[PDB]
């Protein structure tokens, strides 16, 4: 209906760039596959150009495009992320890993052509040399209870602050705090949600036939606690 | 593809009937609309027939259709409920209210014709006069992290048992504990699954010009928790 909503009808093409530093260890990431706003469905392939990934895959999923959330028909007035299309929105975290470092992200999500790109610089500081993360010690998997999406007033964009806790192999669990802030790339109206909450499942395997560091994903996400319509 | 799953690739009519007794308090409720797998999305109206609903509506939720989740392809081997139709199965729950009463239900979810049938009987016992429940005092809405589904290898079904967390006013909170085990009613193949959960998102409405005690409710179901295949 909207012109925002009106690009993400169809299957829509994705490509992930991500460049990052942590503690000195400069690495790339680079995503491909397609988004289904429609069903809320992601499937990514994304592989570690530069070698050897430094950290662990699991603590980069958040990093790596919420504008293919399913928002139910009665919510689509609070979809900020459609909103903002094609000119896109610059989407920043702050992710604070429990006694050891913090990754800094910024990324712009845009249209560029036909494809859904998601663009990152990340910064990871104050890490252990043998810490769950530099030291490659969390589970090949991923989980999420709901991610809350409140209005930004002042900066016409939303925020978000939830808590990923992350599998590690001793049994243990690291957490990992998210503060993410994002605001339009564009002057152009935009929709300022009320409060809601995105509930995302996560698949994560392997190509048995990629030699390079990758990660396959599959996402499906889903948009709940409004009420008001229906 | 498998011709259980066959009868679920549309949307298909529901039809819901719950006889109730909680402390001799003798009530009835009908429910009308449809499910779609392929999107994990039921759409129904409850009805009280009988008057004034002497429980909650939210204490019902989960006693008033797990054939409509939406397994992912990958997963499709680990979908119990629908290799269970046409025939359907029998879905036995004790649901335990903290410091009050405990709900016992017995249903048989199968197709009569076109439609999908949920029939219920519901007996509650020792409710307390002024409780949570019998004095109506949870919000009228519903949440419920991951349910998890475990194989009966003993009686060919699957059982699950999880906690839900009713809203009280007073701002407390009503813990409802399931244990549940679904048999099927036919001697025809089934799909025992891995252990995995479903994901659902729920939105309890009023339909403004309805009279009748009733419920309007939106739900998604998303199954997860498997990665082998993909």
């Amino acid at each position: 209906m909207r012109k925002g909503e009106e690009l993400f009808t169809g299957v829509v093409p994705i490509l992930v760039e991500l460049d990052g530093d942590v503690n000195g260890h400069k690495f790339s990431v680079r995503g491909e596959g397609e988004g289904d706003a429609t069903n809320g469905k992601l499937t990514l392939k994304f592989i570690c150009t530069t070698g050897k990934l430094p950290v662990p895959w699991p603590t980069l999923v958040t990093t790596l495009v919420q504008c293919f959330s399913r928002y139910p028909d009665h919510m689509k007035r609070h979809d900020f992320f459609k909103s903002a299309m094609p000119e896109g929105y610059v989407q920043e975290r702050t992710i604070s890993f429990k006694d050891d470092g913090t990754y800094k992200t910024r990324a712009e999500v845009k249209f560029e052509g036909d494809t859904l790109v998601n663009r990152i610089e990340l910064k990871g500081i104050d890490f252990k040399e043998d810490g769950n993360i530099l030291g490659h010690k969390l589970e090949y998997n991923f989980n999420s209870c709901n991610v809350y999406i409140t209005a930004d007033k002042q900066k016409n964009g939303i925020k978000a602050n939830f808590k990923i806790r992350h599998n590690v192999e001793d049994g243990s669990v690291q957490l990992a705090d998210h503060y993410q802030q994002n605001t339009p790339i564009g002057d152009g109206p935009v929709l300022l949600p009320d409060n809601h909450y995105l509930s995302t499942q996560s698949f994560l395997s392997k190509d048995p036939n990629e030699k390079r560091d990758h990660m396959v994903l599959l996402e499906f996400v889903t948009a709940a606690g409004i009420t008001h319509g229906m």
